[PDB]
């Protein structure tokens, strides 16, 4: 089941709204470089709003994500982040400190956008 | 399921699957759903990656516009393909009150002009 990624104008919107599985974020983290380098898209806003629980393996994969995309030119924002994926984000810790979050998928957009 | 975007007074769904008969009713009541609960105004259904459909998905598509529009939501249809676009039209779905585009982007960008 890939998770499907959305292209907006020069910004690219992921909704994640089922319980993560190990294998897919790996496919999500291969998918959303693709799709960074082939629309050359300035910024992502990844939304977790529909995310009850997150383990370690996907927490890394979420934080080398971030991590990755930046390095391919593209500002990252994460939106909807639970209390309890946010307790798992912190106990790795994965909660890198460059790390730009916002509290729902417009406001990370408007936050997107403000940042470019 | 499918997942459905609400960005503002929108819902944007990205249908980047393979439909079935199944998934397409499954859609069709969840975006009735998702506007309901929303009350979003309008609706982008972007069928860019649709490789094929068939009639009775044609169907669906078709009441899903109509049925949004009672509920007082626009739909604008976008990135069909050419095989699609003979399946809608066998069908005779296709009506000028079908609203459409070539992307996600022009799709949104109609509707928050008519809007």
């Amino acid at each position: 089941p890939k998770i499907p990624i959305l292209k907006l104008y020069n910004c690219l919107l992921v909704s994640i709204q089922w319980e993560l599985d190990d294998q897919t974020a790996l496919t999500f983290q291969e998918d959303l470089l693709n799709k960074i380098y082939e629309t050359g898209a300035n910024g992502v806003v990844i939304d977790l709003t529909s995310v009850d629980m997150i383990d370690s393996f996907i927490a890394k994969v979420l934080g080398d994500v971030i991590t990755m995309s930046k390095l391919m030119g593209a500002k990252v924002v994460l939106t909807g982040i639970q209390p309890a994926v946010a307790v798992t984000l912190i106990e790795l810790g994965i909660a890198l400190e460059e790390i730009e979050t916002a509290l729902d998928l417009e406001q990370g957009l408007e936050t997107l956008k403000r940042e470019l």
